Order: structure tokens, then C-alpha cells, then sequence
């Protein structure tokens, strides 16, 4: 995350970090035995790390757990980096305390102009940011005309643009699969852009809210 600041501890409850030897991507969880990420972080096998400030510490408040199943969109393409999502089932329920707590999936599509957070221990671009702690930022969203501006013809019906067309806040590498939230619900999985903080190009998102009919029904099997 370039341009934000440390998250206050367990603000974020819903996070997590992905791991398969080290750090790769990021990821929400939605209910105790499921969580959502972006297809271009798959892997056939994972583990889940919950309830995370600082991932090189034992903090004591943390729960490991291994994937049984890693479920890609079934449309996903490279073209474009079209239907940016993925399912990982948990092989044993999360267990929900202060710590640990599910984010609500989406009751509507979120209008250009709303404000909206995005976390994650991706690069920051800084020497004085720590991407060791939990980094937040607060970014609105922008309007389909500004973003298929920016990156010409290569915007689906699957993706939204948010950040600011000035450059300096985004983010980045490393915070792929994480989080956008507003008004308390899940719009949005960190997907592309060209670079990071830099004018003219703001960050692209996966739209969870069209993905409602997929992302119910597979749930309904365990
Ligand atoms: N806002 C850009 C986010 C991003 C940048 C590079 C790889 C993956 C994701
Ligand atoms: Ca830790």
C-alpha cells in the first residue's frame, strides 16, 4: 500500500495473508469455512493465515489453517485479466472471536464517488512504512468514463476503477487478492494497473457484486 498508513490493530478483521513458504498474496473471509481472493493467486494448495498485525511476530491471536479446496473462475482469461476471482475452502471452520470476523458480501453496486478502504502487506514505497504491520488507505471510487480513459478498450463489465488520477496513493504489489470495503461491505479484490502511484493510472478491481449468483451457489457444497 503506497501513500497510506498503519492500520489500527484488528480493525480489519475479515484479512488474511496467504502463504506457501512466504507472503504471496492476500485474501477476506466471508463466513467460517470460505474466503475470497483474485484468481491470478492461485496456487492448488495454500494456507490461510487469520487474525495478522504483524506477520513476522507471533502475536498470539493468530489461527493457521490449510486449504481443501482452490476454486478459480471458470472464465478467467490473461487477455485482459478478465473474472479476477477465486474460492478457498478452509479445511476446518475459523474460529470467530476479537480477532477473527467475516466481512458482509455486497447488498448492492457501490456509485462512483463513494469512499472506500483497502488494506494489505504489499510494497509501500517508503522509508519510514513498515510493510511488516497492516497498511490502510482510503480511496473513492471513479467513474466508468475516467476508466476506460485511462486504459483504452480494456475494461469489462467484471472491473471498476478507484484512487486518484494525480498519482502518490494506490495500491501495489503484494496486495493482490485483498480487500476494497464500503459502507461495510466487500465491492472489491485488488487485480492490475500499470505500475503503482503513478499518474494517469489508477488501480483496477475486480466487481464482486455481479458475481453474487456464482459465488452463492458454489458455496452450497461443502
Ligand atoms: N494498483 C495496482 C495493483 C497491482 C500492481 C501490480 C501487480 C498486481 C497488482
Ligand atoms: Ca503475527
Amino acid at each position: 500500500i503506497v501513500g497510506g498508513y498503519e492500520c489500527k490493530p484488528y480493525s480489519q478483521p475479515h484479512q488474511v495473508s496467504l502463504n506457501s513458504g512466504y507472503h504471496f498474496c492476500g485474501g477476506s473471509l466471508v463466513n467460517e469455512n470460505w474466503v475470497v481472493s483474485a484468481a491470478h493467486c492461485y496456487k492448488s494448495r495454500v494456507e490461510v493465515r487469520l487474525g495478522e498485525h504483524n506477520i513476522k511476530v507471533t502475536e498470539g491471536s493468530e489461527q493457521f489453517i490449510s486449504s481443501s479446496r482452490v476454486i478459480r473462475h471458470p472464465n478467467y482469461s490473461s487477455y485482459n485479466i478478465d473474472n479476477d476471482i477465486m474460492l478457498i475452502k478452509l479445511s476446518k471452520p475459523a474460529t470467530l472471536n476479537t480477532y477473527v470476523q467475516p466481512v458482509a458480501l455486497p447488498t448492492s453496486c457501490a456509485p462512483a464517488g463513494t469512499m472506500c478502504t483497502v488494506s494489505g502487506w504489499g510494497n509501500t514505497m517508503s522509508s519510514t512504512a513498515d510493510s511488516n504491520k497492516l497498511q490502510c488507505l482510503n480511496i473513492p471510487i471513479l467513474s466508468y468514463s475516467d476508466c476506460n480513459n485511462s486504459y483504452p478498450g480494456m475494461i469489462t463489465n467484471a472491473m471498476f476503477c478507484a484512487g486518484y488520477l494525480e498519482g502518490g496513493k494506490d495500491s501495489c504489489q503484494g496486495d493482490s487478492g485483498g480487500p476494497v470495503v464500503c459502507n461495510g461491505e466487500l465491492q472489491g479484490v485488488v487485480s492490475w494497473g500499470y505500475g503503482c502511484a503513478e499518474p494517469g493510472n489508477p488501480g483496477v478491481y475486480a466487481k464482486v457484486c455481479i458475481f453474487n449468483d456464482w459465488l452463492t451457489s458454489t458455496m452450497a457444497s461443502y
